[PDB]
């Protein structure tokens, strides 16, 4: 694992081999908007903005993605929830109890099942602002999502309003679903069917589906 | 049914009003390259063209989509051969002879199944010559695909070379599927699985499936 270094916080990046083809783009951008973005309080903080990117991704077949990190408490993994309270990977964790017949759990990590590449569009936000960094973020985050799409094969992006024009963005030929946002109200997350279809669509491909259940913690 | 005019042949288009929304955009676009076209002997003729916009839309779930018509013999409906000759139709209702359990047929029609339209994405190619009107089609078939994918659940298209970036071109949030091409080597298109799949994904989408076997002629 490499390091590159950046003018701002958190001074020093660690990265998997597998983005060097984004780094020095990555460099450039983060030095012309980390002065701005980091005069906020950030959910996560600035050391932990990056460590996602020592994941690697030729491994990865499926993206689940989120706009940005949680309001509060975010950890740098995205979806991450150590003491399991974050509404969103409860709901996803009793979507996937449902589906998988798992039904007595502690909490659950999407960043611990094989295949998958759990990621926050936006690295950061203002604390307590959801989506509050879109502005700062912009460029990197078509920059950093673009390369992930480039190794999965299946985009699995949560919230209508918050990914309406993902495609126009991403200019992307692969599988992109766009499913409910875990939090969207009349209950319409729970109805959704989106972890089911990706296996399905994996199968078609001649990949291996996801096994859902591995990121129960018990 | 409505009818619109273009200054060159066929000069009269009749059109289903599910087509409204893009005909004046066509109309506009057809004339730009109308002259090119036609210079060149067609498949289908230029009054068979545009036979498949009588075609309602709203009742519609599945595309079926080829790269463009027959060298020869293009009728104007997508993947019609009234005689039974033409390679692709045939082995398409090999696949779905496997899949249904008919064995006893005399011809197969994709344009007589509920919920199917079979599509053309260029509209013509010079007579014998494969793709060679791509240029003169280009931004017609993207406006025509484009709309008929507001409307249907799944879009299937045949030919993993000719519609290799076809999510890109698009920006769509249908499901879309890219499988062998009929004609394709080493059995590959016999092992596809994309027409069974079509109904797994249709009723995870919480719609009817097809019945495949109502192409049957008998």
């Amino acid at each position: 694992m490499n390091s590159v270094t950046v003018s701002h916080a958190p001074y020093t990046i660690t990265y998997h081999n597998d983005w060097e083809p984004v780094m020095s783009q990555l460099v450039e951008f983060y030095n012309e908007v980390a002065s701005w973005l980091l005069r906020d309080e950030t959910s996560p903080i600035p050391d932990k903005f990056f460590i996602q990117l020592k994941q690697p991704l030729r491994n990865k077949r499926v993206c689940v993605c989120g706009i940005d990190p949680y309001p509060k408490d975010g950890t740098g993994v995205p979806f991450e929830s150590p003491n399991f309270t974050k509404k969103s990977i409860k709901e996803i964790a009793s979507s996937i109890s449902r589906l998988t017949g798992v039904i007595d759990y502690k909490g659950y990590n999407l960043n611990i099942i094989d295949g998958v590449i759990p990621w926050n569009y936006y690295l950061s936000c203002k604390l307590g602002e959801t989506k509050s960094h879109a502005i700062y973020w912009d460029k990197i985050s078509k920059l950093l999502l673009q390369h992930i799409t480039k190794h999965v094969s299946v985009l699995y992006c949560l919230g209508k309003t918050d990914f309406s024009n993902i495609r126009a963005k991403l200019e992307s030929p692969v599988t992109t679903i766009v499913g409910y946002h875990p939090a969207a109200r009349d209950r319409q997350f729970e109805k959704d069917r989106s972890f089911e279809i990706i296996n399905v669509l994996l199968e078609l491909d001649n990949k291996a589906p996801i096994n859902w259940a591995q990121g129960f913690i018990y």
